[PDB]
């Protein structure tokens, strides 16, 4: 699913994001639309020889199982393919984990490259 700006916020804002741990609403919309381009289908392979899934490319090295990444943790213990899905509930409370563990949103290199900084409410305005 190709996520529109207003209609990813008001899902994310449903699901609990919207200052989760301090992070404003604005936060989490910059990374996905600079991560993924709002598409829930979107992977990237890394060197290493894990992969980034979904919306906020959620990296199998540490929080979910592929079958192809050796010796690594599956800490939101689901499937990767799970985090592909048009429902963006297993990616929110998998980014829920992530973001608590201590470094906050610049686990996110799009997030601390291209919205740490910045105007970020922006990528709210004008929906309802
Ligand atoms: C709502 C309009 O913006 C729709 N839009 C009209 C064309 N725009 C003109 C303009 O943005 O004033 C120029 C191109 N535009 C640049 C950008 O937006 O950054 C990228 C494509 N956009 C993506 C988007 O906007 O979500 C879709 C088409
Ligand atoms: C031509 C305009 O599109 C210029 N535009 C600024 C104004 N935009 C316009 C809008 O989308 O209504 C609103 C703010 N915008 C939210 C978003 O667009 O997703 C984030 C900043 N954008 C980033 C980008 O375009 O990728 C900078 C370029
Ligand atoms: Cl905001
Ligand atoms: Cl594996
Ligand atoms: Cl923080
Ligand atoms: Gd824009
Ligand atoms: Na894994």
């Amino acid at each position: 699913k190709v996520f529109g700006r207003c209609e990813l916020a008001a899902a994310m804002k449903r699901h609990g994001l919207d200052n989760y741990r301090g992070y404003s609403l604005g936060n989490w919309v910059c990374a996905a639309k600079f991560e993924s381009n709002f598409n829930t289908q979107a992977t990237n392979r890394n060197t290493d020889g894990s992969t980034d899934y979904g919306i906020l490319q959620i990296n199998s090295r540490w929080w979910c199982n592929d079958g192809r990444t050796p010796g690594s943790r599956n800490l939101c213990n689901i499937p990767c393919s799970a985090l592909l899905s048009s429902d963006i509930t297993a990616s929110v409370n998998c980014a829920k984990k992530i973001v608590s563990d201590g470094n906050g949103m610049n686990a996110w290199v799009a997030w601390r490259n291209r919205c740490k900084g910045t105007d970020v409410q922006a990528w709210i305005r004008g929906c309802r």
